[PDB]
């Protein structure tokens, strides 16, 4: 990053033996049937195998195209589902998926609040918004996911859901 | 991994006094009459015969060429007819008897996980996951047995033991 790894993709759970022409063909077959392709041609342009581990990395000869086939994962090829993932190393811009916590009784301290929200995983980010003068909570926070498809759950699991006598809200910033 | 049986053949009532390079030469025949090739070249490696009776084995080059060789059961060779069928090792569903080990202590490293499993009996293969970044393992484990009808002893056995403060998970990864 914070611009790399944009046109590859992590493959998992991928049949025993399986070639690198082989999944190439599969993909691009895919890819076409599926009207995720946005040209003529072939989106995906070489396949790498880890036949030890059983993974393998695809590269893909556009960004938009790469983010596309993400909803490929589960997909099944010859009796396998395969396990579809960004890279290790690619990460989204700052701030892209960073949420509002609203309606939080104000008595409650920053850890106490970081509690509820790490339950569905860790953070990058978190404040917790205080009067600077008395350094008393104003009932409102924002934070950010480190794993970007936490966010979504995050959301599912605490929006209009009662919290004391108050209702949290729960949505991505703006 | 397994695919040492998808290229062999069993062949039996072959006739007395027959030679291995005789029996090769006559299986590449066949198979360039067939047009059964899949490249240029002779797809039979080698051939081991046993005189006392009467059966022989051939090793092929590929995968494929060994099961396109399948449709020779009855031919003639000396005046004989040739009985061809799979081992009785085959595998049609390669990787069903793979198995995952979950659970293992943090600190146990590859010779000590497979002084583990070679109780049971000999691997033909076997990884530790590990962290790329430190080496450090990740705490589960891949392996496949020589024999495969020891994988569900194995599992019995292994499955579900205490190992120090840990407690082990033996299954087939699928």
């Amino acid at each position: 990053g914070p611009l790399g790894s944009a046109r590859r993709l992590y493959v998992g759970n991928i049949p025993f033996g399986i070639t690198e022409e082989a999944m190439m063909d599969f993909f691009n077959a895919q890819m076409r049937l599926g009207g995720l392709t946005q040209a003529p041609g072939n989106p995906v342009l070489a396949v790498q195998i880890n036949q030890d581990k059983n993974f393998a990395f695809l590269e893909f000869r556009s960004v938009d195209e790469t983010t596309q086939a993400m909803a490929f994962d589960g997909i099944i090829f010859q009796g396998q589902s395969l396990k579809i993932r960004r890279p290790h190393d690619y990460q989204p811009l700052p701030g892209a998926h960073k949420l509002f916590i609203g309606g939080l009784p104000n008595y409650l301290n920053d850890d106490q609040v970081k509690e509820l929200l790490t339950s569905f995983g860790p953070l990058k980010a978190f404040n917790l918004v205080k009067d600077s003068a008395t350094g008393l909570s104003k009932g409102y926070a924002f934070c950010e996911y480190v794993d970007i498809n936490v966010t979504d759950q995050a959301i599912a699991g605490l929006n209009g859901m009662q919290l004391g006598d108050k209702k949290l809200l729960v949505q991505r910033a703006s």
